[PDB]
């Protein structure tokens, strides 16, 4: 896995030289400064870029474990990437490749932090200092629920760093994240032409670690981020995260488990959080989806609605 | 003062009217949606409106006067209107022509607020609902230090119903705001080429309660809220505060205070926050100009590097 840093150093080597001098690692490559936010014009706010131990007391990199629940979008159109992420959380052997072990603010931490991914034909090293932008003491990009959990915000930093600045993460492909952290080749399936066993496509998908997306297609410029009144957005990358079944009026329904990388804002009609079907959904079988009512962006469908309202779906495979 | 509201009645009627019916109010001319935020669109991020109450429990209009500390940026590249309000904060007589007298949350609240501009040739009465932008629990513009105060939030709300949308107020004029906040006429100064006698100009204006702007110019557009090494923002309207001559190792150097919109980030040099210069000076000196080291975006300079660092000094007079 190959060193990208300008220096030619390695991650391990900096680290070492910096807990040997006792400072802090600074990246000369990505500087902490207003160039690695925004390109096309300097930001209205007073950005201050920060350690997230001058952020909370306790900082952690992985906390409860690296989780969907810690992909919650800041303000930045890069739903695409986020989306990503939360899919490459439920494959653990498929994150491990994009975030290497043992990276912490215990014993051993110089303020330096890395990420693998696989750009062109390869897979590189892309190392960071941990200094996050924030204003009025927040985090204004990618932040977990928990906030004293940063792996998400870094990694975040990194791919921003990979694409040369924060404002480049803005508009994108899914594809192009799902690509970057699997090295695979993203196949697109699309919702209403898709063949008659697509629901046994995904479950498969799924079950072998693929990375799942999907969206909703945008007809103009003019409707990006839209919210349809069913809860949905569209020319938005969701996350698919969940394929199964529940006995409803004594038939087989096939559901699909959907998420907002917003962490947040979701379907209001059939199997949505609290609608009526789920009254005669039992415990066991309730337990057994997960089901539970709150807006953390993440909700079941009917695979018949989930086909009729979203447009596309990605599959990439892990390899 | 003008009834502006397409129902053509007023604050008054519109206020007993929501609290017979035992409601709040909502404003037609200026809903509580995208087209009030923006016009080349959405939000890449779900704000949701609300009411002060739903933000915080114990919400005020008014705490600790109306004053310049209440004025920090949000994020929204309005400057000229922020450092306009916080000048006008500074005349007390002037501020309640703008901002009615007996406006709270208290008994006869009814989600219903007014302000008052000058608009040409007459004084226009513009009132809105108090649902404000929110993003995370969180106000997303302008908003006072003291997070239970609102009256700065919503005049700023109103202010941007007078131009359409919250966007209308990227990029301004600070004349414009100082003028429709008071009726006077403006007045221009070139800091190198100003009259030799300008000093008093400047101490005279600030006393006779005009208002005061200053600012850096722009070369490009591309330099558009760029730092100095100085610690100044470029493009970036600031209102000037204080002008206070003291004496200081044999001399007396003329002082002049200037105040950050953004209610932080401040200059660098002589007679900054944690400069030396203040050694040197005695506490019975220091507390008359309430000389204090924190990130207030209010900060003392002397004169000659005012002239020096700053282009235009802009006087709205009454008188
Ligand atoms: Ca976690
Ligand atoms: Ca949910
Ligand atoms: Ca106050
Ligand atoms: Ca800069
Ligand atoms: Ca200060």
């Amino acid at each position: 896995a190959r060193i990208t840093h300008s220096s030619g150093q390695s991650f391990e080597q900096m680290r070492q030289e910096c807990l040997q001098r006792g400072t802090l690692f600074e990246d000369a490559d990505f500087p902490a400064s207003n160039s690695s936010l925004f390109y096309s014009e300097r930001p209205q706010i007073p950005f201050v870029w920060k350690r997230p131990g001058e952020i909370v007391k306790n900082p952690e990199f992985i906390l409860g474990g690296a989780t969907r629940t810690d992909i919650c979008q800041g303000e930045l159109g890069d739903c695409w990437l986020l989306a990503a992420i939360a899919s490459l959380t439920l494959n653990q052997k498929a994150l491990a490749r994009v975030i290497p072990q043992d990276q912490s603010f215990g014993p051993g931490y110089a303020g330096i932090f890395h990420f693998q991914f696989w750009q062109h034909s390869e897979w590189l090293d892309v190392v960071i200092d941990d200094r996050l932008p924030t204003f009025r003491d927040r985090l204004v990009f990618l932040h977990s629920a928990d906030h004293n959990e940063f792996w998400s915000a870094l990694l975040e930093k990194a791919y921003a760093k990979l694409n040369g600045s924060y404002e480049a993460l803005k508009g994108g492909s899914a594809i192009e994240a799902m690509e970057d952290f699997t090295g695979g080749v993203a196949e697109t399936f699309q919702t209403k032409e898709a063949p008659e066993n697509f629901y046994e496509i995904l479950e498969k998908a799924l079950k072998r670690g693929s990375l799942l997306g999907c969206f909703i297609d945008t007809r103009s410029a003019a409707e990006s981020e839209a919210r349809t009144p069913f809860g949905l957005i569209k020319g938005h990358a969701y996350s698919v995260t969940g394929i199964d079944q529940v006995s409803f009026r004594g038939q087989r329904i096939e559901l699909i488990r959907i998420r907002n990388p917003w962490g947040q804002v979701e379907w209001n009609g059939s199997w949505s959080d609290s609608s009526p079907e789920w009254r005669s959904v039992g415990p066991a079988e309730q337990k057994r989806l997960c089901h539970t009512a709150l807006d953390d962006g993440e909700f079941w469908m009917a695979f018949k609605d989930f086909k009729a309202h979203f447009d596309k779906v990605e599959i990439c495979n892990l390899t």
